[PDB]
């Protein structure tokens, strides 16, 4: 069966509602004050988190070595609460998955769970005109309002929802090495 | 925890998408070719079931002995498939419930699950200007599109969603005695 209990534990402790100039997105907090949001949310230097204006201390829009959009933006937030560290539930490698759940936490849908079935490592996607890599696909008719929704199986947080064509939905992958405590590098 | 597995088994075997002049509603099939839909769906002599036009052989809009709306309409459909008989999961009596799930099956949301928390026997509701009785209430911001959504706990199908005021949601109760094989009576 789908891992609804795991999905709910992730939603309860690790999601907030984020709101940018582009609208509301489910937001997964990963560790400390670090979270993710789809790049097309257009994060600026402030963002609303559960309707509280919040400084964005850092925002890194991920791209691969072909200089192609991965659609994941990692943000560091000026907030008091730390997120539960869920890096150990992130997969190490690209993979296909069985019986996944997509979970949403927005003003409109404060906690909703959608079994999306099998998830395949899809690869290239033309996402609203932007070439994008490392995409996961599920055969489910996902909708506007679900961007940032968290995709899980039991024990794994595998991606966040970023797109759909009316019949299929698409998530950007989350990989463990995106969040490892790292180096010294001018990035802006 | 919420009974997601029970909710999913009910959705899988016992729901269809119904569409009337008023729009789409999740539809719970109860037994044989008998199903329910909110009275305010305005069922006529035909209805679309999973987009197939279907004769409504009977429609009974339930009212209590005070001649007040209960908001449940029981329909008998001209279809080949029988519904799995789930009358044994219907409660005998009015009651309050813990940790319920609201499940939706529409074109827009083909299977989505919302934990709504505690459900209380609420009683009277002015529902869009119509006095209505036997209402269940949950503190969840339910939305248009969710009418007919099935409310369960484990082992019990307790109501269908009919209304909301922006902060709370409301279901019409389902009781076991609504569906017992019965009498001889001119009802139209
Ligand atoms: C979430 C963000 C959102 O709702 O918009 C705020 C501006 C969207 C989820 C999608 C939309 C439809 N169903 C879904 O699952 N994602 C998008 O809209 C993305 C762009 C985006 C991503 C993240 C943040 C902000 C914006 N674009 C698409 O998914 C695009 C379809 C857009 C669309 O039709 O939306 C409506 C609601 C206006 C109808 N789909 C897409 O590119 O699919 C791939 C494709 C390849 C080739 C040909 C056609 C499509
Ligand atoms: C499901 C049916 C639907 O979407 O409309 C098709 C015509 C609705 C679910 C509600 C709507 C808002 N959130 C929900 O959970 N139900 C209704 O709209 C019902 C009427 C109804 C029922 C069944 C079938 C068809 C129609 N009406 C209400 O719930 C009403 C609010 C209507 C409303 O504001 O909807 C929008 C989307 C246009 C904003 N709520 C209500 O009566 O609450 C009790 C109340 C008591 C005292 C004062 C104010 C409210």
């Amino acid at each position: 069966g789908p891992g609804f209990d795991f999905a709910q534990a992730i939603m309860k402790k690790n999601t907030v509602v984020a709101r940018t100039e582009k609208g509301e997105f489910t937001m997964l907090g990963v560790h400390d004050r670090v979270a993710v949001i789809p790049t097309h949310a257009s994060v600026g230097e402030t963002i609303y988190i559960n309707d509280v204006e919040t400084k964005v201390l850092d925002a890194c829009a991920l791209r691969d070595l072909t200089d192609t959009n991965l659609e994941i933006t990692i943000v560091k937030l000026d907030r008091n609460q730390k997120f539960r560290d869920i890096r150990h539930f992130l997969p190490r490698y690209e993979d296909d998955y069985n019986d996944a759940v997509l979970s949403v936490h927005t003003s409109k849908f404060p906690n909703m769970y959608i079994p999306v079935g099998q998830v395949t490592n899809y690869g290239f996607l033309n996402l609203g005109g932007t070439p994008t890599h490392r995409i996961l696909m599920y055969n489910f008719p996902t909708r506007a309002g679900q961007c940032g929704g968290v995709v899980t199986t039991t024990g794994k947080v595998i991606g966040i929802h970023v797109g759909g064509n009316g019949a299929q939905g698409f998530a950007a992958m989350l990989l463990h090495s995106y969040f490892t405590d790292t180096q010294k590098h001018h990035h802006h």
